[PDB]
């Protein structure tokens, strides 16, 4: 078994809506988020991958016109734009082109982030 | 399922008891530690978390007080401080209070560490 | 000489108001910002420091408060908030209350900023 | 179960032989390569360990002599030296001497690697 | 007194030949190689810049295009391409069109590197 | 003018002697502490560097060997081993050896050092 993966980062803003009232999440502000792109599959024995890297992030790239230097809330389906829900929406945009997806991470800080899979 | 994580890194000493007589781990000495606490569980519809990243930091603190700027070996169950005895150890401390715990990482140097799971 | 410094990380949303339209940097975003403050002295024989580190974060909260998780074009004297402009609003902030600052460092990225100085 | 891992960089040159004519990683390159390994085992009740960091060290070193600083095309097994056949080819090298191996991770540049285990 | 700076990296074989016969260095290898690029000036009142960093980053592209993905022995005046001699090539380049540079720093490991200015 | 770099990590325990009875820094404690040399003069126009990065590397080793793995207030000159103090130790130390050194940067933790120089 083989795992290849590829990370982006995006700057963006964002607000949390259903948070506690004063809860620092709730203020409009913003993250140079972290997403890894991971994906399982055979290796070709010809060309020695599982899929060119530059053809991972050219399949992510309008997902990623779409996320970076925005206000995300403004998003459908982010209208919530928590790490969880982040995750799950990338997921969503992108097994559909990326049929060999198998797990997608995002990170808000460099200290915090969150795995979504199958 | 989504996995959620949250890192923290703490200062302090300790001394491998049990190696060898020359061994540079037998000397006092210390690290920047670096743990990561991971749950896995439900996303909740209306929040879209888990758990705020701020609970977690506030649960993992009461250990994180007895870890950071102190010597380990002082510590009960900490009398031989490897990665492998500390990660389980911070496990034993961490998982009463959160039980979506699903795995504890620790590094002692940029390089190297481990993972305790179940 | 002695020189110290210390990184804060603050994240926050911000938008361009003189960049042609269509630039990226006129939508409103967001980044993990990250500055560093340094300060430049005599190192006290007692204290074998030029000041604590936490007293130089101590120093800097207020002016943290009012950056981290806030949108910073509607605090005054950041309407136009770029690396640059930003980097000097924080020396103006913290020169009265640390009058050994010697510089401001300011990343809006991981691969790019601003030194302001004097 | 306990997880421990070490991570070795080397730096190299190589060239994809197989990609179509006007592709970059056609031209003859370099990287400085990221490599991970990972062991999963018992800890010693004793030694508090599941083995020395150093071993699992000095069990890697003459892949790592015959990697680092060379062009990796020279190398038998690495003609075609993508990141997923130098995971898999770290693996066949490294498994024999060290039994408890359970994963490769090699990474090509920061933002992109690949996963081994068999 | 405000400087800018932005970071580049770029993936490249290089060898150098003149260091003693076994000499590491002497073998065909490669690196990921860092570039910083430094420039000082005044800030402009409207734009709130000294130059967008999207400008810096247009002209050493043509620069860039010639190093990433190649062979340095090749490229005229790096036939002895030390950190040192590839410094002072950048400013060679880039200096004459973008004169507020004030320095050029490359890092070919992720620990040690050089600073030219001038 | 040329400048180069080198960066090296230890693992050391310390404590601080000079600091109010209930401060953290005087609890015994430890850090991966960073340092780097920094030296500055003329390019050789055969060798192409100012010297070595293993020149570099060797004359610091038996200074390195003093720090790593060891308690650091039991090294003589090291009775108040802040950030300041040990910059200034090391320059001491290294200083004759190589006359080429411009700096000493002493980090301790990731976010919080001090350079010194001369
Ligand atoms: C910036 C940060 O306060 C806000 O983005 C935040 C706070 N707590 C969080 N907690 C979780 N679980 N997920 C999040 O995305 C999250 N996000
Ligand atoms: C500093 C370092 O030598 C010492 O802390 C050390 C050395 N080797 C180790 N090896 C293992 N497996 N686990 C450890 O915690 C460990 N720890
Ligand atoms: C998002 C980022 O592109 C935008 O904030 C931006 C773009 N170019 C910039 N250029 C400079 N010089 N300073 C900035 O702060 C700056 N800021
Ligand atoms: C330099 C880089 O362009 C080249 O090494 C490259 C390009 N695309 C790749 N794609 C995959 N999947 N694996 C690789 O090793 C890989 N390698
Ligand atoms: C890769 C590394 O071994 C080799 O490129 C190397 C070795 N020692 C060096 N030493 C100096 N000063 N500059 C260099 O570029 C340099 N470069
Ligand atoms: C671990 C940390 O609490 C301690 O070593 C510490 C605290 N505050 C400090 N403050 C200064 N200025 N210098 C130090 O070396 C220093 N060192
Ligand atoms: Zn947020
Ligand atoms: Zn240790
Ligand atoms: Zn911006
Ligand atoms: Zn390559
Ligand atoms: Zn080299
Ligand atoms: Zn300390």
């Amino acid at each position: 078994s083989t795992t290849l993966f590829k990370d982006f980062t995006f700057e963006a803003a964002h607000r949390l809506p259903h948070v506690p009232e004063g809860h620092k999440a709730g203020r409009l502000h913003g993250h140079s988020f972290m997403v890894r792109l991971e994906i399982t599959g055979e290796v070709d024995p010809h060309t020695g991958w599982i899929i060119d890297f530059a053809e991972l992030k050219a399949a992510f790239k309008p997902t990623y016109e779409r996320l970076d230097h925005h206000y995300l809330n403004d998003i459908p389906g982010l209208e919530n734009p928590t790490s969880e829900v982040l995750a799950k929406w990338i997921w969503d945009q992108v097994k559909p082109v990326v049929p060999l997806l198998s797990a997608v991470m995002v990170k808000e800080t460099c200290t915090a982030g969150c795995i979504y899979r199958g």
